[PDB]
């Protein structure tokens, strides 16, 4: 996998946010992971959390992996980096998102994301709490 420039246009909620990706604007949702909507339990602080660190990157990047690289409502599957963070991950590490959407093929951080998890789900944090 590599890693390929972006920039931010909008923050829309924990696992989705707009790009402007090879000049083009484009919603990102994120690969791997599921916060909870808005209007569940911490999805505001999933909101938050996300929007606080695509806002304050240098530098955002987008790694697609081996799969598809939209999903079925146009959306574009992929990591996302911030300052060279994965926000993926980063969520994952906060239990502001669980490990899911799991689909063979575009699945080469699970490994490293579920080890993330186990280790929000052992300090009890957030969703895990
Ligand atoms: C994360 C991800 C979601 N999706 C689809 C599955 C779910 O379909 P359904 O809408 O039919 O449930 C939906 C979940 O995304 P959200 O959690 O953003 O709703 O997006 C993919 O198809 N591929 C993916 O990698
Ligand atoms: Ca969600």
């Amino acid at each position: 996998l590599h890693k390929e420039p972006a920039t931010l246009i909008k923050a829309i909620d924990g696992d989705t946010v707009k790009l402007m990706y090879k000049g083009q604007p484009m919603t990102f949702r994120l690969l791997l992971v599921d916060t909870p909507e808005f209007n569940e339990k911490y999805g505001p602080e999933a909101s938050a959390f996300t929007k606080k660190m695509v806002e304050n990157a240098k530098k955002i990047e987008v790694e697609f992996d081996k799969g598809q690289r939209t999903d079925k409502y146009g959306r574009g599957l992929a990591y996302i980096y911030a300052d060279g963070k994965m926000v993926n991950e980063a969520l994952v590490e906060q239990g502001l998102a669980k490990v899911a959407y799991v689909y063979k093929g575009n699945n080469t951080h699970e490994q490293l994301l579920r080890k993330a998890e186990a280790q929000a789900k052992k300090e009890k944090l957030n969703i895990w709490s």
